[PDB]
């Protein structure tokens, strides 16, 4: 009615102007990164250090999922919309805390295997009446900011090759809505593809790496970039992987987008280009001109990627002062561990400093290239990686502080040991290859001895000038979620372990916190309604480490939570060690290498982790085990995302499952 009529009037507002505009002063949050530089900074003041303490709920909001949420909302004259798990958008009227629409793109749940890391979506984007999700099966969709129903769809995965699937945010830049995709962990070529907001008619498309070089380039950039990879190793098969998943930017005044592209395909530099080569444009930012798509420049941050080091974590457009200089920057601290701070007119590099420890290099030269440390491309053995592929900092979003000049950074480490599998053949499934029973191609095998190095998590304040922490926040666990700063002089951040939290922006000083049940990774968000300023953040504890492991004992549906200075809503609102079942323990070794092959990266290890969206077979009921078949092959649970292994495993497969699942909790037992 009324909500219906002021979402299509809120949204019909949204361009480039708009975005500009809602700057002075930032009521609406339109964008998931408040503005194109994507700052995740609100000017907005009325929650400020003196007063947050008197934070309470002004309304939740029942997502009804219960695998992860990704998704920072964006809110237009107080309409909100936001996406939870298999892609499903909301639109809700954030002046009742009712919902407005809801769309479900119906994804066949079959088929949440295809992506590595859980079914996750970044959030929407608005522009001229319109709402726009990048789906999980392919298809990038507008739909009516109304009604929810769609306006035009594009099936953007049509004519290429792989396991291909959707998580992050579209951008809309001058009328040209944007898309990537995800799946270089099973082997895709990375792409992104331009689509007019209007009508959805295709404009352009830029791939991050080339094809088989005996067959016509693209473009030059193409071209170029083929000089840099061995084609001794076919790596156009696999596909080479620069999947474009989650940041991209635009700076309107040099008319210029940016890109972060991802890791290799396989991960292995050594079998992906057996005799070397910088392998562009992986592991980079990449600067195109929007309107045509076309490739201006780049810097590569990672060459020679061999750690699923990926550069699509969020970048952040500012304007600093260094050498007492004003620099045009791009400020991004991806996976390998390194903060960047790079020139946004150029690609010139300005400099890089390590914000956790590594040891793949020992730090960037004078040219802005690593100095690598031999152990680290030593594939022959184990091989602690460090930090390896969950990254010191993953897609949680990161936000900067203009006035306090820092940046608000959720570092982590999640232990992994590394090395390569020199007899790897693209798709060729095997035991102990893992998880290439559902298409994973990474060329690796983990932990064939155990990490030796601890896991954290901590919020860190980075000063990029000075490149070094202004100040930490120790948490319990990795995997804490994306942070949101403010004119207030506040950080807001949700933790693994279930609170929303309030720093001072200045000191780390804790200020304020609200349980959330389950444990937070998306970002929050902030916006004013009729005078009054609000925080929301949707919770759904979940993305790739989320799916096998948790820092809260409770487990919920997905939920907005939102908050007020004064309010009064209420709040909405482990197991037994696996024992019993009969099993061979001769089978345990056979039943590893078939459990790393086809289980591990959705149902962790048995018994060692606890479980996190997806239930741990270690504390299951007996009787899921003893019965395992009856799970495995067309199972009850296909509907909730179980791959059915019918035709993958068969004979006494799942006997050898069996005898690793309840020996490993056998093992383990006190
Ligand atoms: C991620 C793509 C998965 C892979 C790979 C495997 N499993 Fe799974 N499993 C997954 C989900 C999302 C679920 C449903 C969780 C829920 O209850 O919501 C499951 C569930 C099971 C179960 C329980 C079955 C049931 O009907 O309740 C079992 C016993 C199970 N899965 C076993 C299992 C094994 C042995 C796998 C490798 C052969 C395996 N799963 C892979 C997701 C994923
Ligand atoms: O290579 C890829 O294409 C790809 C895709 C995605 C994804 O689309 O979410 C992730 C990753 N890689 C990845 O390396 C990664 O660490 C990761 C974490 C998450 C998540 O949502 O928690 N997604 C992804
Ligand atoms: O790269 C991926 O898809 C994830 C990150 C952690 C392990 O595998
Ligand atoms: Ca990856």
């Amino acid at each position: 009615t009324g909500p219906a009529a002021q979402a299509a009037a809120a949204v019909q507002r949204v361009d480039g102007d708009f975005i500009r505009a809602n700057a002075a002063r930032t009521p609406d949050w339109p964008t998931i990164g408040v503005d194109y530089a994507e700052t995740r900074y609100s000017r907005l003041d009325q929650i400020n250090a003196a007063n947050v303490k008197d934070l309470g709920l002004a309304w939740s909001y029942n997502l009804e999922s219960t695998r992860g949420v990704e998704a920072t909302p964006v809110v237009v004259d107080g309409i909100m919309y936001v996406s939870a798990s298999w892609s499903v958008v909301h639109a809700i009227d954030t002046r009742t805390g009712n919902r407005i629409w809801t769309y479900d793109p119906q994804i066949d749940r079959s088929t949440g295997f295809k992506g590595c890391c859980d079914v996750v979506n970044r959030g929407v984007a608005l522009w001229k009446g319109k709402v726009y999700v990048g789906a999980w099966d392919g298809r990038l969709i507008a739909l009516d900011a109304a009604t929810g129903k769609e306006v035009w769809h594009q099936n953007t995965f049509e004519g290429q090759k792989g396991s291909l699937t959707i998580t992050g945010a579209p951008r809309v830049f001058k009328g040209k809505v944007i898309i990537g995709n995800g799946g270089a962990e099973y082997g895709v070529r990375g792409y992104i593809t331009a689509y007019d907001a209007e009508t959805g008619e295709r404009k352009w498309r830029w791939f991050s790496v080339p094809g088989d070089p005996s067959k016509p380039f693209e473009d030059e950039s193409m071209k170029r970039a083929a000089r840099t990879w061995d084609p001794s190793g076919k790596w156009w098969e696999a596909g080479g992987g620069g999947t474009m998943w989650d940041s991209m930017t635009f700076d309107a005044e040099l008319n210029t987008m940016y890109v972060g592209t991802g890791n290799g395909s396989p991960w292995s530099h050594k079998v992906r280009s057996p005799k070397g080569g910088d392998n562009l444009y992986l592991a980079s930012i990449v600067a195109l001109d929007p309107d045509t798509g076309k490739y201006k420049w780049h810097y590569q941050e990672t060459p020679g990627d061999n750690w699923d080091y990926t550069s699509t974590q969020p970048m952040i457009l500012a304007d600093i002062k260094i050498a007492g200089k004003p620099r045009k920057v791009i400020l991004h601290a991806p996976k390998n561990g390194f903060f960047f701070v790079l020139d946004r007119t150029n690609g010139k590099f300005i400099s890089a400093k390590n914000f956790v420890p590594v040891n793949w290099a020992s730090g960037y030269d004078k040219h802005g290239k690593p100095i690598g440390i031999a152990a680290a491309r030593d594939g022959s053995k184990p091989q602690d990686a460090v930090p390896g592929p969950y990254g010191a900092h993953n897609w949680h979003p990161m936000s900067f502080n203009p006035q306090t000049g820092l940046v608000y950074l959720p570092a982590q480490n999640v232990p992994v040991n590394l090395m390569d599998d020199k007899k790897w053949e693209f798709n060729q499934a095997g035991p102990g290859k893992p998880q290439s029973g559902t298409g994973w191609n990474t060329a690796k095998f983990f932990n064939a001895e155990p990490p030796k190095s601890k896991p954290f998590g901590r919020l860190l304040a980075w000063d990029p000038v000075a490149q070094k922490a202004a100040w930490s926040v120790e948490h319990v666990s990795p995997w804490n979620g994306g942070t949101l700063t403010t004119a207030g002089n506040v950080v807001f951040q949700g933790t693994a372990d279930g609170r929303l939290v309030a720093y001072h922006a200045a000191t780390g000083e804790k200020l304020w916190e609200a349980p959330t049940g389950t444990g937070v990774v998306a970002a929050p968000s902030t916006y004013m309604v009729d005078g009054r300023q609000y925080v929301s953040v949707a919770v759904g504890w979940g993305g790739v480490y989320g799916l096998a492991a948790r820092a809260t004992e409770r487990q919920g549906p997905g939920t907005v939570y939102t908050f007020v200075v004064g309010g009064k809503a209420r709040m909405p609102e482990t197991g037994q060690l696996l024992q019993g079942v009969k099993y061979d323990p001769a089978k345990v070794e056979a039943g590893t290498m078939l459990y790393v092959a086809n289980c591990v990266f959705c149902h962790g290890v048995p018994g060692v982790d606890r479980g996190g969206n997806i239930p741990n077979l270690g504390y299951m009921d007996a009787s899921y085990i003893e019965n395992l078949p009856n799970f495995v092959f067309k199972g009850p649970a296909m509907v909730r995302g179980m791959p059915d292994f019918t035709g993958k495993l068969s004979g006494d497969d799942v006997e050898s499952l069996k005898a690793f699942i309840q020996g490993t909790a056998d093992a383990i037992r006190p």
